[PDB]
């Protein structure tokens, strides 16, 4: 439920963990 935005190889995406 903790959302963090990261960029993976050019794809910026926001991943939510717990």
């Amino acid at each position: 439920g903790d959302c963090r935005c990261l960029c993976r190889r050019g794809d910026c995406r926001c991943i939510c963990t717990r």
